[PDB]
């Protein structure tokens, strides 16, 4: 609901259906605590991933599990995941969509924040 | 229908709103016969460009009218537009999907085809 | 040396090499002119195109074909090429270096222009 | 020289300048150990980070400290830093240069891997 993730395949041109992501909350101890995770669905979305009352202002860091994406495609890819790190604010657009568009040696992430 | 095409403002963050969307098909002498146009909505996309029945096999240019939504808001662009040319075909994915993320000095397409 | 084309290979990691680029320039009858063409090099790269004295001002379109470059190598992309199209020195004299980035159904292009 | 990062800005169509990075390696205990660090130049490159010999099979992690550079030039921009995470040398010496283009909600980083 306030966060959402997309992955899109620029090979096939295609969603990225099944990738394992991984949210994490940066803790006071500056180490990184697991927060949400789940895999894309045929659309390569991957929604529900927190509530409002839970996703409070803070460091968050999603972590897209690319290797395994390409390596179950037969393609020899060069990133070990894509991770996309940013502090989350209440002054700011309510929802949070990660983007990301995958190459096997590239990728490119994007936010959209709106409301 | 079975052309959408979504824009996103990577400078904002947001969806590109109230961006010019010219379609065009590569007619029999090779010029650009103008084919379905509109302006993106406040989610940055635009449904309703064609029809299953006109959407026939052939090369589509779709362009982007970028350099008037940077001017729009007062940040000198590079481009004059963004172009994405394809040719359609029957035999692949039915629904695209041409998504463009842009910045004053660059530009990222990707097509999303579907079913 | 005034106008330089880079060209990266996103599946490969690789330069782009042997990728055919036509540059076009706008005439006063609206027509696009041919004004320069090449070949990419084994580092992408596609140098001597033109002299600061024949790149004056106007509208140009860089053309890179990577409809053949992806087919050359057993890959059917999405697009028929990628097209850059810019107004150039109406500033004085610059130095563009255009970049673009190429997967099968994605393409992402950027300039570094500078003086 | 086996290790190199290229920077640009999609805002301003230059190279990115004075932008920090850090590099980590994996340590046997799973942490990521400093590796080696710097700035781009004034073309938007960092050079000379490591060598043949310390440039050792691996995990990187090359961090890029956009937030810093956005927020220099007025700019609160979405992301932290963007991080690229890769394993290198494992089918022997290859030389790498990570580019990275930046905007303020989004990024792309591109590997191109020789030898
Ligand atoms: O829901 C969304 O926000 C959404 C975003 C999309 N584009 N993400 C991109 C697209 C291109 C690049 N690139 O080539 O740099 C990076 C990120 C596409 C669709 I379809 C969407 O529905
Ligand atoms: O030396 C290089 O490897 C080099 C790379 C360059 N582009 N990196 C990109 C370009 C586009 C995207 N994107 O928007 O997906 C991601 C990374 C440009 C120049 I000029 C270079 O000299």
């Amino acid at each position: 609901c306030p966060l959402m993730v997309k992955v899109l395949d620029a090979v096939r041109g295609s969603p990225a259906i099944n990738v394992a992501v991984h949210v994490f909350r940066k803790a006071a101890d500056d180490t990184w605590e697991p927060f949400a995770s789940g895999k894309t669905s045929e659309s390569g979305e991957l929604h529900g991933l927190t509530t409002e009352e839970e996703f409070v202002e803070g460091i968050y860091k999603v972590e897209i599990d690319t290797k395994s994406y390409w390596k179950a495609l037969g393609i020899s890819p060069f990133h070990e995941h894509a991770e996309v790190v940013f502090t989350a604010n209440d002054s700011g657009p309510r929802r949070y969509t990660i983007a990301a568009l995958l190459s096997p040696y590239s990728y490119s992430t994007t936010a959209v924040v709106t409301n």
